[PDB]
């Protein structure tokens, strides 16, 4: 009865259940302890069923990382895409989304941590990182080029400025998860807005 | 058979050192969730009878490693501030240089920090190592940001919030160097940090009040 019952679920639903089991096992066991046998016992499905769709642990883990990062990117792109009057309203919309409960909640931190640990070893995972971190900076690069044009800053290295702002957001996201009482989500927005003020006040010059 | 001259002969502080390094190697290979005192002894090359006997458990070995690692970073970062030209910007620049030097930018330890940070949420003792050491790291940066503000002389600068911003930037940059060393050079990381200070000095320090 397991061979039919999993299979009769909708594709997006089968996929979501396996990624949820991969995430739970990464939390409990770390990347090195996750196995397809654990993931399938967590999911409540047969291992033979899964061997057909996935190569192994690396493939399951990569699909989970792809989905989590895809989700972030949709919320952040959505925030920009619905923002109005130009570069700073767009950055603000981004900063607000970044420190919303959706993105700031540390539920998945151990997963992220597990993902980041596997980046240096597994090409499948290393590639998801490079792709997603580049997609993420490309979004900031766009709005920073827009901001430079408004400025209009002569030869602004938007790529390096994007590495700066992404690093700040990352650092704030991480510290927040390690202890949420260090600063409030609103202080997080305020810090990011101060960084953009800093550029408009003349720091753009340091970025070529 | 080298717990005989590798553990038998040494002082308790020198066997602590050995255990700290076995704990870090075990964390890099098994993760925190997968590490155990047995797997720690497997790295030390000594028996687990021995180390049960002399130690409380895994949580306590990992907290000791965490304390050693953070202690060392802080020594080096304090050193760089103490031996820099007296002024606020030269002290910050020395901090940035130390931060992106091969010693603190060593990607080998990334795995160790990742394992500590995962233990922070579920093990309160590790949590408390985090809070304390992050507290000390920021206190160092608040002292020099206050010097900066006084040189400036900025009326009501929230040097505490400024220090959270700057620590966040450093953390973020350190993490990206380790996840992909090709993204930007150590020189560029310094440059990004100086650019942040420039930003403050250019007038962004005004946002640090509300």
């Amino acid at each position: 009865n397991q061979e039919v019952r999993f299979s009769r679920l909708e594709p997006e639903q089968r996929k979501a259940l396996l990624i949820e089991a991969t995430l739970a096992c990464l939390k409990r066991h770390g990347f090195q302890g996750a196995s397809v046998r654990k993931i399938c016992a967590e999911a409540g499905v047969s291992v033979g069923l899964i061997n057909h769709h996935y190569d192994g642990k690396d493939a399951l883990v990569a699909e989970a990382y792809l989905a989590v990062t895809g989700r972030v990117m949709r919320l952040l792109r959505g925030a920009i895409d619905t923002a109005p009057g130009g570069a700073r309203p767009r950055l603000s919309a981004f900063f607000e989304a970044s420190f919303s409960a959706e993105l700031l909640d540390p539920q998945l931190l151990d997963a992220w941590l597990a993902f980041w640990g596997a980046v240096g070893s597994i090409e499948a995972i290393g590639r998801v990182h490079d792709h997603s971190y580049g997609e993420y900076r490309a979004l900031l690069v766009g709005v920073l080029r827009q901001l430079a044009e408004e400025g209009g800053w002569a030869d602004f290295d938007a790529e390096l400025a994007a590495i700066s702002l992404s690093a700040l957001l990352d650092g704030l996201w991480l510290e927040s998860g390690l202890n949420p009482a260090t600063f409030t989500p609103r202080q997080g927005v305020q810090i990011c807005e101060a960084w953009v003020d800093g550029l408009e006040a003349g720091a753009h010059r340091r970025f070529r």
